[PDB]
C-alpha cells in the first residue's frame, strides 16, 4: 500500500453508457473506456481492424507502429459479453488512468460488431474485474496497479450521476484507491463476495413495495458496472413486470408516464439492510404526459453458469448507491448518491 | 518569500463564468470579481456611473464616500478586452482577497456597455497578469501582495470545475503561493513562456482527431482564466469547425445535439504533452435531439498584434487542466485536474 | 333568492384536471379542489392522515385544532369513486368558496390511496350532486349556500378551457348562483333530468359522422364535472373506437397523430339538439406528425347501478359546452364556447 | 367632491405589463402608459430623444411643436426605477385620462436606455404615487384630479386579469375615483399605510406552504402596480426560493416545469388576512417537461431606504387580489378579484 | 427542341409531401400541386365542388367564370390513386408552369374525400406519366409542352430535399427540359424503361446488407415522384422488415431509435448498378433515443395488374437519387444527391 | 454607356441579411456590406468609433491611417432607418465593388449602436437609391459608375436565394449593368416609378386568399433590398394578420407551427400582374409543434411622409421575384426567380 488515489471523470450518455478516458503509447493515445466489473480484461480496437466493420471506421484506433514502448505479443483472444462480441490479440504497453502510468497487457481488437458496438460511445473496455474470468489469463489492469505499492488502499469506487439538460455536470467518477465522499453521504455498509473471483453477492429477497414477492429463499446478485440496467431473469422479470402493472410494448416494457410515481419501491435485500429504489430511480420519466409512454431502467437478461443465474445491479443501482468495490476484504461496500 | 497560501472560492455560472469575492474599503464594500491572466487591471463598478448605464443598475458599485481608507487618485483609464469595453479613473483603497489584505489602485468604472456587462454575473475583474500589460502602469494586486513578502511560493493557481446543480459542489478555487494537490493528480508538465510580461507558451501544433491538420509550423497560446472558451483566429477555428462538422452562427459554431457526443478529440501540443479535450469537454451536450442545435466552447477571437496572432486557452481549457502560474521561473504548469 | 353571484376561477392541469381555491376554518386553510357535480360530498385530507399514505405527504392536511370555528361531529364516512376510493370521518366548519361564507358539514379523510390521489394536483373534493346521493345524507353544498338566499337564482355553471403553453390564460371557472356570458355564446338550450337527485339527461342517439350507430332507442348522460373524460360502456366505446378507425394501443385508444382530422364529428343528440364535437375537440393533438400516435379524450368505464349503465359527459364535453346546472327547474344548460 | 368616475381599460402583455392609453396635447397624441403605484411622476418618450436611443425609434414620441396647448418648462429631469433610468425635462399639457382631462407637467424622455425599453410596449408612465416621492416637487396626476373635486371619492381600484389569446378578453382596468364591483367579489379589507406618502403598509409575515418561515417578526411591503412580480430583499427571496427548490440564473429563478404545478402556496400577512397564492398564480407553467425550465414571477429586488428594504407586491399578487387605492383614508382594501 | 428550361421550386411537408406552385387561366389562379410521374392527368378543385366534403372548403378552388381564356368541355371522369380517389369534369385553360404557359385540358374535380385530401397540403396533381395511361386519353401536360418545340431536350428532372427545422431551404425542384447540376454530382447512369407508357424499370434484385435476399429473379420498379414511400408488395415488406428487426407497431413498422444506425444498407438493383440507401436514408430519425421507437420511410402497397405487382421508388429513393425522366430515350437517369 | 457587367457574390445569412464585399483604401479594406435600394449613402464602421460601442469591437472598422489614397472631409452625417441610427462623418476613398473601382464619398460611423448592430453579420451599407434622398447630398456610388460610362445598362438586378445549409449554394448575387437570366426565367414585367427620386411604385391591391381585403384603392410598394421582411402600415398588417389568424408579440407576429403551411396566399397587385407568395414562402417554418410558435416575414413598419405610408417589399418578396431596377427608364421589372 501507498498514499495516493487515482480517479478518473465519465461521461454519462443518456444514462445507459458511462465511460472515461485512459492513454495508451508513449505518447499516449487516448481512448473512451466503460470500467466494468463484469469483465477482466482491457481491450481497444486496433489500427489493424479492418474497415469492412462499420464499427471500426466509428472508432479511435491503437496504432501500435506510432509507441516507443509497445511490445509485441500476438497470442489471439475472444471476449464476448452478454449483448455482444469481440476479437482480435494480445499487445503490451503503457496505459495512464488518471496519471497512474501501469505497463498492461491488453486486447487489440481486430473483429468488431455493428451490433451492438456501432451504438457504443466508448472505444474500448477496462475490465476491473478478477484474474479468475479474464481471458487468456492475463493479468488484470486493477491487480497490476495494486502491485505498484502506490494505493492508499486496495479498492476502487464508482459514482454514476444522473443525467440533465440543464447541466454540464459530471457524467460520473471512479475512485482507484479510495472513495470520494463528495458523491455519497453517510458511511459505508458492506456486503462479503460469495467467493472472490467474481463481484457477485447474496442477495436475500427483493420486495415491491409491502410483499417480497421474489428472491424469497435467496438469488444473486452480480454488481456489474459495465451494465446499463438492474437486470433479473426472464421469469423473475416478467413477475416483476406484472406486479409493477407494466407491459411489454414490442421491444421494451412500458408504463403511461402520469402512471410512474404511482409505482411502488422496490428493495433488494443485500447484507442485512434494504436497498430502496422509487419509481422516480428505475423509470425514465422522459415525460409526465397522461399522453405518453415511459420506459422503465431494467430489463431481462439469463446470465448463464457457471455466473448465472443472477441478478445484475448496472447503473440503474449505481445511480442510486455509490459503490466501493473492495479487493482487499473481498466486499462490496454501497453508500447512498449524491 | 514567507509561508503563506491563501485560497479563494469561486462561484461557476453556466460553465462559462467564475468568479470569486473580494472586499475593497473600511468597511469592506464586497464584490464579485473574475480573476484574470489575460489582463493586469483590477476594476470594479463606481457609484459615479451614470444609472443610464443598465449594467450600474444590476451590479454592485463602490462608493468611496463610505470608505475611511480611500485615497483619490483620479486618472483616467479605458480597459479593453476583446469582447467589450470598460472606462472609469484609478482610485486607491484596502483589498482583501483570501485574507490577504493589499492597498491597491484600481478601476473605478463609470461606463459600463449594456453588452457584455448585463450578461456578468460578476461585477468586476481583478487583473492575475504581468505589469508590462497594465494599463497606466498600475503596480498588478499580485505584484503588491509579492512584496509583502508572506507567499511560500512566488505562484497562484487555478482550478475550475464542472457546472453542478448541486449546493455542495465546489465551482472553482485560486490558490496564491502555491498549488491544491487535492483538484490534480499525476505531475505538473511545465512550459516556459514566451517572455516574461504575457501568460503566453508556444504551442507545438494543434489536432483534431487523428491528424495534426492546424499550427503545424508552431503557434502561440494564451493561458486565459478571464476567457470563457479556447479561442483560434478566424482560419484556424473556420478550419477546425470544418473538421467537426459545425455551422456558423452570429456568435458561436453549433453542430447538430445528436452529433456531439461522437465528434472528434481535439489535442494541444504544449512543451512536449499533448492536452486532449474529448466532445464532453468542448460540447455544451443539452438535448440529444438532431431537431436542435448545440453550442460549442470554441470560438473566432482574432487578437492584434503584439500579443495576437494568438490562441488563448481559457476556462474549456482549464476545467480539464489544474493550473499554475509560475512568476518566479516565468513558466505555466499543468496537471489533470480532480 | 338574492342578488349575488361567487366565481371560482379554475387550474387546468394538462385537460384532465380541474380545481380551484376553497378555504376551510377561522382562519381559513386553503385546499385545491375539484367540484363535481357526479359526488354530493365535500372532503379534503386531514392532520390525522397516517403518513404511510405517500398521499397524504403530498397534500395539504385539514387541521382542526388551528381552527376557532371547527365543531367535532367523528361519525365515519367511505366515498368511493370509479377511479378511487377515500375514508375518514365529518366534520363541521366554515367554507369560503369565492367570498362566500357558509358552514358545512364534510369529511376529514384519513385513508387516501396512492392510486390515484398520487396523481392528484388537488387536494379534495367539493360535491356539487344531489343530497339524495350523500353519503350519511349530509346536506350538500350548495343546498346550504341555497338556504341562506342570497344566490341570484338557484343555478351553478361551469366554464372548462383548453390547456396552452403560449398562456397563463384561466384554466376555467365555476359561477354560483348564475352563467358568464364572457365563456359563452348565444343563448342556453336546456334539457330536462331524468329524475332529481342525480345530475343525468336521457340522450336520444350518438353519430359518428353521418349515421347514429350508437345509442339507437336511447341511453343515458350523466353530466359529470368531476371526470376528464367523455365516457360510454365497454362495448359503447369499442364500437366508436372501431367505426373512427382508433384502437387500443396497450393503455389507451391511438389514432396517428397526422390522422387526427379526418375523423369524423361525434355528435350527442341531447334535447332535441345536437352537440358536436369535431375530432380536434376529442384527440388530444400532441402533435400532427405522420411519425407519432395520439392519444383521444374518450375512453370506456361501465358505471353500476342505479346511476349505470351510462355515458359520462365530462371535462372533454364540457370543454366545447359551457354547461349551467339549474337546481330550481331540475335541467341542464348547453352553450358553445368560448 | 363630485359625482364622477372614470375608468380606463388596459392590456395585458404576456402578465408582465399592463397599459393604458392616454392622449397629451392638442390635438391629442395618444401613449400607451404603465399606471404606477411605485412613483410619482408622469413622462413619455419625447421628440427631442436622439434617434441613437433605438428605444425612442420603436416608442411614440411627444412632439411639443405640434401642440396648440403645450407650456415650456424645460427643468431637467432623471427618474430612477429598480431596473432602469430615465431623463429628460419638464414640459406641461392637457392630459385626457379616461375622458378626464388635466393640467399636467410632466416629463419629456431625451435619454432611454434600450435594456430594459426596448422590451416594453408601452411608451411612457403615469406615476400614481403620492407628491411626496415626486422627482422635482412636481404635482402629480392624481393630486390634479382631485383638485378638479368631479371625483366621487379620493380613491382609484386596479383590476390586472390573467393573459388570453382571445381578443374579447379584458386585460385589466383602472377606475378613478372608485372600484368596479365586477371585478371583485367578497368585502375589501383594509390596511392603512405605514404613513402617508408611499403606497406601502405594514406586512405581518410570509408563510410558503405550512410554516411561517419568513417575514417572522414584521415587514414592509409596497403594492405596486407599476412592477410585474411580487419582489423581497435577496437574503429573503434565496430562503423562499430554497423552500421552493428554485434555482437562481441570472434575472429569474426556475424550477423543472413538472415540478411546478405541485409547488407550494405562498401567504402574505396583510393586516389580519392571509392572501395566498398557489403554484398556479406564480408560476408560468409553459410546459410540464422535466427537461424545461419554468420562471417564477417572484424575484429579487433590494430596494434601498428610505422605502427599502421591502417586499413589494406587483402584478403576480394583484391579479388575484383586486386593489382599492385609498387617498382620503391612508389604506390599501384587498378583495378577491374575478 | 428549343434551348429553354423551365424550373418549378417544391415544398417539401414533412418528407411526405412536395408540391409547388402552378397557375390556372387569365389572370392565372394559383395552386399547389404534386409533380406526379405515376399519373398522367392534371386536375385541380372547382368551385363547384359542394361544399358538403370538408377537403374542398379546406383547397383553393379554381373558378371557371373568373377566366378570359377558359373553355368548356364538361366530359367527366374519375381519378383514382392508390390511396384515394376524385372525381369531376374535363376543362381547357391556360397553365403556367414555371413561366412556361401551355393550353391545357385538366380536370375541375368536385368530389373530393376528406379520406385522404384532408391530409394533402397541395392543391391538386400534374401529371406526369405518359399518355398510354391518361383517363379520358387527355393529352398530359408534358406532351403538350413537348409540342411547344421550346424545351431544350425532352426530359424533366427531379430534386426531392430532406427536411430540416434549422433552414428555410428550398424542399425540392423540378426542371421541365434538363437538369440542376447543383443538385446532383457526377454524371448520370440510366436505365431503359420496360415498355413505354408507364416508367416503371426492371429491377434484378434487392439486398439487405450482406445478401440479395429478395427480388432474386427478377420484378418491377416504377419510379414514382407521387409516392412518398419506396413500396413494395405486403410480402416482399414483411420479409424486409423482418430482415432488419423492425415489427408493426399498430399501424407502421418501427424500430428503436437508437437502433437505427445499426440497420443495414438497402441496396435496389437496376441496370447493372447498386443503388444503396443507409439507414439514415430510410429511418425517420426522429431522435435517437434508446426510449423511443421511430418508423421507417418504407412500407407495404400491393399495385394490382397492369401495372403491379410491383416496387415503387417514391420520395424516399429521390432524395438519395436525383432522377431524370428522359421520354426521348424512355429511361430514367439517376446520380446521387445533393 | 460601354460593354460592362459586375457581379458580386451575397451571402445569406438566415434569410434575413444579405450581403457581400467591397474593398476600401489602398491597400483595400474589405467590409460585408448589405446592398440597400431604400436608401443612398454608403457607410462602414470607423476605427474612430469608440469601443463603447460594442458594435463596433464587433464588426470591421476602417482605418484612414493605413491607406494611401483616402482623401479627408469629416462633414458630420447621421442616417437614419427605421429600426436604428447611425452617424459619423464623411470621408473619400477608393471603392472596389466586383472589379468596378470607383472613387466615392462614404461615411465613417463612429455612432453604431448594439441594437440593431450586434446582431448585424455585416458591417455597413452600400446604398443603391437616388441622389434625391441622399443624406447630405453625396453622389451615390452607382451615379459614379454610370459616369465612368463602361456598364452596358443603367441597370442593377437582385437574386436573392433561400437559406441553405450547404456551402455550395450562392446566397445571392448582385449584377451591375444588366440581370442575369441564369437566376430567373419567363419574361420580365415592368412598373414605372411613381416618381424618379425613389424605388417606389404603385400597387393596385393586396389580396389574402379569395379576396381583395386591403389596398383596396391602390397604394404604395417600396422595393427595399435592404428590408429582411414585407412591411406595411400598422392598420394594414393588423388587418392582414387577423386574416392569417397571427398573433402580435414585441418585435413580430407568429402562428402556432402547425398552423403555418396550410395559410392562405397573399397576392400583391403590381402593374397588371399578381405576385403571388404561398405560406411556405414567408412563414419561418422551423417545427409542424402546435405547441410551439413561428414568426413570419411580414411586420409592421410606419414608414413617414413624404416616402410614406407605404408597403415595402423587401427580401421576403425578392426571394421569389428576380428584381431589376432600371435607372435608364425609372422602372422596376419582376421576373420569377431560379
Amino acid at each position: 500500500l501507498g498514499n495516493t488515489t487515482s480517479s478518473v471523470i465519465l461521461t454519462n450518455y443518456m444514462d445507459t453508457q458511462y465511460y472515461g478516458e485512459i492513454g495508451i503509447g508513449t505518447p499516449p493515445q487516448t481512448f473512451k473506456v466503460v470500467f466494468d466489473t463484469g469483465s477482466s480484461n482491457v481491450w481497444v480496437p486496433s489500427s489493424k481492424c479492418s474497415r469492412l466493420y462499420t464499427a471500426c471506421v466509428y472508432h479511435k484506433l491503437f496504432d501500435a507502429s506510432d509507441s516507443s514502448s509497445y511490445k509485441h505479443n500476438g497470442t489471439e483472444l475472444t471476449l464476448r459479453y452478454s449483448t455482444g462480441t469481440v476479437s482480435g490479440f494480445l499487445s503490451q504497453d503503457i496505459i495512464t488512468v488518471g496519471g497512474i502510468t501501469v505497463t498492461q497487457m491488453f486486447g487489440e481488437v481486430t473483429e468488431m460488431p455493428a451490433l451492438p458496438f456501432m451504438l457504443a460511445e466508448f472505444d474500448g473496455v477496462v475490465g476491473m474485474g478478477f484474474i479468475e474470468q479474464a481471458i487468456g489469463r492475463v493479468t488484470p489492469i486493477f491487480d497490476n496497479i495494486i502491485s505498484q505499492g502506490v494505493l492508499k488502499e486496495d479498492v476502487f469506487s464508482f459514482y454514476y450521476n444522473r443525467d440533465s439538460e440543464n447541466s454540464q455536470s459530471l457524467g460520473g467518477q471512479i475512485v482507484l484507491g479510495g472513495s470520494d465522499p463528495q458523491h455519497y453521504e453517510g458511511n459505508f455498509h458492506y456486503i462479503n463476495l460469495i467467493k472472490t473471483g467474481v463481484w457477485q453477492i447474496q442477495m436475500k429477497g427483493v420486495s415491491v413495495g409491502s410483499s417480497t414477492l421474489l428472491c424469497e429463499d435467496g438469488c444473486l446478485a452480480l454488481v456489474d458496472t459495465g451494465a446499463s440496467y438492474i437486470s433479473g431473469s426472464t421469469s423473475s422479470i416478467e413477475k416483476l413486470m406484472e406486479a409493477l402493472g407494466a407491459k411489454k410494448r414490442l421491444f421494451d416494457y412500458v408504463v403511461k408516464c402520469n402512471e410512474g410515481p404511482t409505482l411502488p419501491d422496490i428493495s433488494f435485500h443485500l447484507g442485512g439492510k434494504e436497498y430502496t429504489l422509487t419509481s422516480a430511480d428505475y423509470v425514465f420519466q422522459e415525460s409526465y404526459s397522461s399522453k405518453k409512454l415511459c420506459t422503465l431502467a431494467i430489463h431481462a437478461m439469463d446470465i448463464p453458469p457457471p455466473t448465472g443465474p443472477t441478478w445484475a445491479l448496472g447503473a440503474t443501482f449505481i445511480r442510486k448507491f455509490y459503490t466501493e468495490f473492495d479487493r482487499r476484504n473481498n466486499r462490496i461496500g454501497f453508500a447512498l448518491a449524491r
